[PDB]
C-alpha cells in the first residue's frame, strides 16, 4: 500500500504517520525527518537545506527528489510506504508520475490557518526518531522525554511565528494546487483522494483513518 499525506503546516500528518506505520507496517518517508537528519549529520545529500528551511521556504525540488528516489529503493520500501510532506509541488508530483510510482490513497488533512500558529507552540520532539508531540493536545507521558527511549524533547527550530507565516504563504501557492491534481488523479482512476478532517481530536482522527484504510 503506498499512501501520500497532504495537507498544511502542522495539520497532524507527522502524528498520523506513526500510527499507520505501527498498524500497516509501511515506512514512513518524511522529507522533512530526512532533511533535518542531513542538516544535522553534515550529510552530502541535503546538508543544503539548513538555510532554507530556517527561512520557511521550500527546498529545490532537484534535492528532494534526489533523496525521495535513493530512500524508496531501499528494500524496506518493496511492500509499501508511506509519503509524509512528499509530492509538495507539482514537479515534485510529476517525478513520482515519470518514475512510475503510483499511490493507492492520498489523504488530506484539513485544518483551518487560524490553528496553525498554537499547534506550533507547545510541538516537542524526540529528534531521532521522528516522533511528535503537543504540550496540550497529544503530551509524552512523563512531561519532557519521549515515551519509547526517555530521551529529552526538543522544539524545532522552525517553529516560530514568523516562520510558520511564511511556511502558510508557500503551502498555498506551491502545495496546495496538488489536491486539484490528485483529484484529478482519482478521477482518472489512478488513486483513491480522501479528505480528513484534522481539527478533531488525535484518536478520533486516527480512527477515521482506520475507517478509510481497513
Ligand atoms: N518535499 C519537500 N520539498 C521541499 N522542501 C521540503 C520538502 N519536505 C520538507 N521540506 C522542508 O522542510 C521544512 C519543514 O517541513 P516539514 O517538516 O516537511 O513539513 P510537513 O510535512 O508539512 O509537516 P509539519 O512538520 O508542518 O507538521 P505535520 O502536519 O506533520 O503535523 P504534526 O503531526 O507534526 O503536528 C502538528 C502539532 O500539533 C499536533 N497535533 C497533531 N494532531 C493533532 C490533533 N488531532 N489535534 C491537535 N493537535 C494535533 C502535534 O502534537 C504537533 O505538536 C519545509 O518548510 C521545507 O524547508
Amino acid at each position: 500500500m503506498r499512501i501520500i499525506l497532504l495537507g498544511a503546516p502542522v495539520a497532524g500528518k507527522g502524528t498520523q504517520a506513526q500510527f499507520i506505520m505501527e498498524k500497516y507496517g509501511i515506512p514512513q518517508i518524511s522529507t522533512g525527518d530526512m532533511l533535518r537528519a542531513a542538516v544535522k549529520s553534515g550529510s552530502e545529500l541535503g546538508k543544503q537545506a539548513k538555510d532554507i528551511m530556517d527561512a520557511g521556504k521550500l527546498v529545490t525540488d532537484e534535492l528532494v527528489i534526489a533523496l525521495v528516489k535513493e530512500r524508496i529503493a531501499q528494500e524496506d520500501c518493496r511492500n509499501g510506504f508511506l509519503l509524509d510532506g512528499f509530492p509538495r509541488t507539482i514537479p515534485q508530483a510529476d517525478a513520482m508520475k515519470e518514475a512510475g510510482i503510483n499511490v493507492d490513497y492520498v489523504l488530506e488533512f484539513d485544518v483551518p490557518d487560524e490553528l496553525i500558529v498554537d499547534r506550533i507552540v507547545g510541538r516537542r520532539v524526540h529528534a531521532p526518531s521522528g516522533r511528535v508531540y503537543h504540550v496540550k493536545f497529544n503530551p509524552p507521558k512523563v512531561e519532557g522525554k519521549d515515551d519509547v527511549t526517555g530521551e529529552e524533547l526538543t522544539t524545532r527550530k522552525d517553529d516560530q511565528e514568523e516562520t510558520v507565516r511564511k511556511r502558510l504563504v508557500e503551502y498555498h501557492q506551491m502545495t496546495a494546487p496538488l489536491i486539484g491534481y490528485y483529484s484529478k488523479e482519482a478521477e482518472a482512476g489512478n488513486t483513491k483522494y480522501a479528505k480528513v478532517d484534522g481539527t478533531k481530536p488525535v484518536a478520533e482522527v486516527r480512527a477515521d483513518l482506520e475507517k478509510i484504510l481497513g
